[PDB]
């Protein structure tokens, strides 16, 4: 039996809740081995697509640079669920206290769940590049100063 | 209720109106109650605005672009919540503008009315990367200005 609307939302929001653990592996453990990570908007030289293996560095950085961090569905933003496709669309806010101060960003996640309803097999994110890139610059200036 | 493909056709036709750069063709496929929700917050736009307030930004679009095209980005399957009458699309926008060649992209989430004919909620999440005076991203620092 295919996942129900409720089962799809459960797996998607369990995936989203793993980011706050800042432990690298809890997020990765909700991605199937063949999971495609897609990261938008497109930018020159940046790959749109990543393997699960390639994305582990990203979760390593979350751990290393944040005292705390949480992803949450924006209040009032009802999930959009394509039950046939096993897809959950979420308007997400990420907020945390980092090495270089407060970080508050947002995203659209589109999560495709596997047939079993247990893992994310396609992880689309559309990032708020203004805040992401600004924080990235602060991280670079911080490490450049530590030397 | 509106069908999957029925919601899809209405959504894609709404996206198709933007190239007209005439302000009114887009508004005419929105409902009088239709709201426009613009994200991310970093771009400084209201999280909520009226159809009337939005006519200003469509007039901006007309004045900014000589030509403009909105398309579903290649290979981006639409995401359709049939009971909610919502269509999620990954959109690319390209055109010749006052400051030159300009390209951007969005996620649209379009809620269609019960008749399956017009847009009742227009959610967009735009590319917020900083651009230089000619609309180019930092990675394009050395490319020709087109």
């Amino acid at each position: 039996m295919p996942p129900t609307r409720d089962e799809l939302l459960c797996t998607a929001l369990n995936f989203v809740g793993q980011f706050a653990k800042l432990d690298v592996e809890s997020v990765l453990s909700f991605m199937s081995p063949s999971c495609t990570l897609r990261s938008f908007p497109s930018s020159l030289g940046k790959p749109a697509l990543q393997t699960k293996e390639e994305s582990k560095a990203d979760f390593q950085g979350l751990k290393d640079f944040f005292y705390n961090f949480q992803l949450r569905v924006k209040d009032g933003a009802e999930p959009v669920i394509d039950e046939p496709a096993r897809k959950v669309v979420l308007h997400i806010e990420g907020k945390g206290d980092s090495l270089v101060g407060r970080f508050e960003t947002e995203y659209v996640y589109i999560l495709q769940i596997n047939e079993e309803g247990t893992m994310v097999e396609d992880f689309f994110q559309f990032a708020d590049s203004a805040t992401r890139d600004a924080w990235g610059k602060k991280i670079e200036a911080h490490f450049s100063a530590r030397n």
